[PDB]
DNA sequence: ACAACCTCCTTAGTACATGCAACCATTATCACCGCCAGAGGTAAAATAGTCAACACGCACGGTGTTAGATATTTATCCCTTGCGGTGATAGATT
């Protein structure tokens, strides 16, 4: 909380617009075409995935839709039973155990 | 009317070429502290969720048996050795 200053004031790294330049004016196709490949990988790998398991796995963070919705559009695209719909969004860390699950979805550091 | 000339005045314009090795500090200097911003904090409820319960249900891995492969053993076979007999080479001539 002291470095707070140290970090910056003494002559600045080349902190875009601190972290901040992440959400402002460059999230025009200026950087947002990226986003639009991440969720191209994202979205091949998660539909070759299991018939039901593959919905779920998208959900509350803006995964793959322009609104990544909660139950009512999704549950109604999943049929049979209930929040499943949000639990194999985590369930991925022990049968995708297998580290390879990830072969086509690490570039978008990189792009 | 000027002209440059005598003398030592000072000014200041430059100082050849190729390459390798090293590491990146010193300053002080009240920033006060007052105000209040939107803005930090967090309570209570939206965007929606945790993981424990009791169920559910499956994969994986280790113990066991089986399989067959492999490296050994054996023994066969061929390709090679070294010497020898005498080869037509090397090359000079026709």
């Amino acid at each position: 909380k002291i470095r707070k200053v140290l970090k910056i004031s003494m002559e600045t790294p080349i902190g875009d617009d601190e972290d901040s330049h992440l959400g402002i004016d460059f999230i025009e196709d200026t950087t947002s075409a990226t986003t639009e490949s991440l969720r191209a990988a994202t979205h091949d790998v998660l539909a070759g995935l299991t018939a039901r398991e593959a919905k779920v796995l998208r959900m509350r963070f803006g995964i793959d839709m322009n609104t990544d919705y909660t139950l009512e559009e999704v549950g109604k695209q999943f049929d049979v039973t209930r929040e499943r719909i949000r639990q194999i969004e985590a369930k991925a860390l022990r049968k995708l155990r297998h580290p390879s699950r990830s072969e086509v979805l690490r570039s978008f550091l990189d792009d």
